[PDB]
RNA sequence: UGUACCAUA
């Protein structure tokens, strides 16, 4: 801090004309001071200087962005700028716009930067916000963007606040194969690729759009679900992506996915995948949302799709029972039977009542539980099964 | 008996 500084009772005019904000700006009691000052009344020649010293140099307005206490100064300057509407405006929003593009790629990694283009995104006028996006890598650092723990928090709102049409090389990219292999093996990469398939989706948040607007979204739907559905095996057994193939199995809104997800990765593959860790959760969901036709098909696969063990005689719902996560799968599908049959899930699919299916499948489960009541109370999953059928008849 | 993310003074 500037000597002659070193009080309370201290104005914003001086700390203005005496050329040392940069110096204030980067400290924590100076920076408090600033944030304090210019939220309060401001004359015209006040926010000339701010506009200036703090996002009218290409150097400075880095040196800040990127600075922990300074990135907050730059944030309220910008709101400021905005509000501003006299002559010099365009001049200052276009040069921010520049600033920000020559750099896009430095200031999104860091951790303070990137805080200042969220905050540009959502504030500035819409035309140039686009341009923004534009300015975006289109190479290995936009999937090093998607990756970071802060950087990440940039596309999330590139897709919350800027229209489709702008972001759509976005979506092409994540779905190239192998940057989606890369992106949803990631902890952060997945919470991407998940909130683009949340802004892609023609839910109850999509009614504003235009049918042209429509299209667009679902030809990039389709585009990113293919890659996907292609890669459905890697990404359901994955620790970090089989959030999202539960995502995209639980959402009604996805149902023509959720089926194909079904059909041509979990059918014939489940007493498999109810035994993986990640997967496990996979199968529970599409249990829980399969359409009755598939439900179908998959309680037949589990109750007779596959040999028993040639010596033993155990089958895959003995395996299931008794597995550290197929266990889960079996007691998810007994309370989907009970569900149906004591009304508290809808048994009519289309008009059509399925509700003997459901009795059927319990009968079965009842049989198996009743006959190995003793192995299976040794175990709280066997117990809660067991407990499960006994609320049933009560 | 079984997993993530939710990130600045």
């Amino acid at each position: 801090l500037p000597t002659w500084s070193l009080r309370s009772r201290l104005s914003l005019s001086e700390v203005l004309d005496s050329g040392d904000l940069m110096k204030f700006a980067v400290d924590k009691t100076g920076c408090q001071f600033l944030e304090k000052a210019v939220k309060g009344s401001l004359t015209s020649y006040q926010k000339f200087q701010l506009f200036e010293q703090v996002i009218g140099r290409k150097d400075d307005f880095l040196k800040l962005s990127t600075n922990i206490f300074g990135n907050y100064l730059v944030q309220s300057v910008i709101g400021i700028s905005l509000a501003t509407n006299d002559d010099g405006y365009t001049k200052r929003q276009e040069k921010l716009k520049n600033f920000i593009s020559s750099q896009m790629t430095d200031m999104c990694l860091d951790k303070f930067a990137c805080r200042v283009i969220q905050s540009s995104l959502q504030n500035m006028d819409l035309s140039l916000a686009c341009k923004l996006v534009q300015a975006l890598p289109r190479d290995a650092r936009l999937i090093a963007i998607c990756v970071d723990q802060n950087a990440n928090h940039v596309i999330q709102k590139v897709v919350a606040v800027i229209p489709l049409k702008n972001w759509e090389f976005i979506v092409d990219f994540v779905a190239t194969p192998e940057h989606l292999r890369q992106i949803c093996s990631d902890k952060y990469g997945c919470r991407v690729v998940q909130t683009i398939i949340e802004k892609l989706t023609a839910d109850s948040m999509n009614v504003d759009l235009t049918s042209a607007a429509q299209n667009l979204r679902e030809r990039a739907l389709q585009r990113l679900m293919t890659s996907v559905t292609n890669r459905c095996q890697e990404l359901a057994t994955n620790e970090y992506a089989n959030y999202i193939i539960q995502h995209i199995v639980s959402n009604d809104d996805l149902a023509v996915y959720r089926e194909c997800i079904i059909e041509k990765c979990l059918m014939r593959n489940l007493l498999s995948l109810s035994q993986e860790k990640f997967a496990s959760h996979v199968v529970e969901k599409a249990f829980l949302h399969a359409p009755l036709e598939l439900l179908a098909e998959m309680m037949d696969e589990i109750f007779d799709g596959y040999i028993p063990h040639p010596d033993t005689g155990k089958d895959a719902l003995d395996i299931m029972m008794f597995h550290q996560f197929g266990n889960y799968v079996v007691q998810c599908m007994l309370t989907i039977c009970c569900d149906a049959v004591s009304g508290r899930r809808q048994t009519k699919e289309g008009g059509y009542d399925h509700a003997i299916s459901f009795q059927d499948w319990l009968k079965k489960l009842h049989s198996r539980v009743t006959k190995e009541r003793h192995r299976l109370s040794r175990f709280s999953s066997g117990k809660k099964m067991i407990e499960t059928l006994a609320n049933l008849r009560s």
